[PDB]
């Protein structure tokens, strides 16, 4: 894999809500890029790679936000309305096309808990469009997945898996700016910092074509 | 004006050289989210609006970079190429277009320095293009002509106007990531929200079309 595309979403709710997306973030960066990261311990939080491209975006609901969703993302949908966001639409699908087209291919997105809810509404929102799907030509891996393994390869011998969780149980900080897509995507690449070389790994032998992600519920 | 964008670039020299950009970055806010922030002296650092939009690119340019260029911003031609970054070409002009296209309209770039830097080298850029230019519909302004009339208006009576001085000069801290594109839009920004509806005034009344600025040199 050439291009791994840190992903993570906001929305307005839990799954059993039929949610709608409310802010995108998208960083690539080329493998490389994390090949060359590198400590102590605990070990200082890692730089990110210099060389990265980085997309985030808001966007307006059709429905509104849960009191939960709303409260730990800051996001609601009457505010991102006045701010004049614009729904998940076919322009958003185009801009998210041209993004990926600047990575070197192939390309796979990287999501922490992407299985169970980043990439199956992702296809949600997608699968409403006319345009086809922009990302029908890329992968994907969950990374808590790549954590565990690296864990049962690290100790045979045996929690939360939260990303703030783990952030600090590796750095002994706590991360900024949880519950932002931005942020979580910074929090999640500074953990993939840590073994990078064992990310790429999983990545390159576990990665599966987004096209096999299953809509979160119907339109 | 509905959105402000402010914009960012890196590049492998100064006007002299005849440079190529090697990073870009836009970050779009509403109106409203400058008018709703707000301290102190010192001020603490304000925190950016919830709802914005980025992106940030790094782009390959067609020449080497000079020393100076590539020490301060950490880029260079070889590293930007083998980590697999694109040209400036038309499928950028494209992203360039759908991502304003999701802005309320008119927007207003904000550079600083923009009037002999930012602005005219982007012109260069888009110009060697064979897409339509996705900024001419859009309004600029250069933030440190807005910084100067509101010295003006504030002290009649009577420095470096770098970056890095008026951030300190107003928040008695030095800035994070120093000749980054995404680094220095956040810098810019925090300036902004020092006094933001004199940036929002002056940008009212004083912002001119981007089809004004002439490229910085012939291709
Ligand atoms: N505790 C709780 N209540 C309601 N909705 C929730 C909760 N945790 C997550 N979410 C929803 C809304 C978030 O935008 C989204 C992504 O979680 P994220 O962790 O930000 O990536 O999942
Ligand atoms: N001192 C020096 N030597 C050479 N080239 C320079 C220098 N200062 C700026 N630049 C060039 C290269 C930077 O990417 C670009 C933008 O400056 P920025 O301040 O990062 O926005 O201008
Ligand atoms: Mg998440
Ligand atoms: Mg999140
Ligand atoms: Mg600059
Ligand atoms: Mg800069
Ligand atoms: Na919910
Ligand atoms: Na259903
Ligand atoms: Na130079
Ligand atoms: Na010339």
């Amino acid at each position: 894999m050439q291009t791994l595309i840190f992903l993570d979403l906001e929305a307005t709710g839990l799954p059993s809500s039929r949610p709608e997306v409310t802010e995108l973030c998208l960083l690539a960066v080329h493998r490389r890029a994390l090949e060359n990261t590198s400590q102590g311990h605990p070990p200082p939080v890692p730089r990110p790679p210099r060389v990265v491209d980085k997309l985030s975006l808001c966007i307006a609901p059709g429905k509104a936000c849960s009191p939960g969703a709303s409260e730990i993302t800051g996001l609601s949908k009457a505010e991102l309305e006045v701010q004049g966001r614009q729904r998940f639409d076919d322009n958003l699908a185009i801009l998210l096309r041209a993004f990926l087209q600047r990575q070197p291919q192939p390309c796979c997105l990287v999501a922490h808990n992407g299985d169970r809810y980043d990439f199956p509404l992702l296809q949600t929102e997608l699968a409403r469009l006319s345009t086809p799907s922009p990302l029908d030509g890329t992968f994907c891996v969950d990374s808590i997945a790549a954590l565990k393994a690296l864990e049962q390869a690290s100790s045979p011998s045996g929690k939360s898996y939260s990303l703030g969780s783990i952030y600090t149980r590796l750095y002994w900080q706590a991360p900024t700016d949880s519950h932002t897509a931005e942020g979580d995507v910074l929090t999640l690449l500074s953990i993939c910092q840590w073994k990078p070389q064992a990310l790429l790994q999983w990545v390159d032998e576990h990665a599966r074509p987004f096209s096999t992600v299953k809509p979160m519920y119907g339109t």
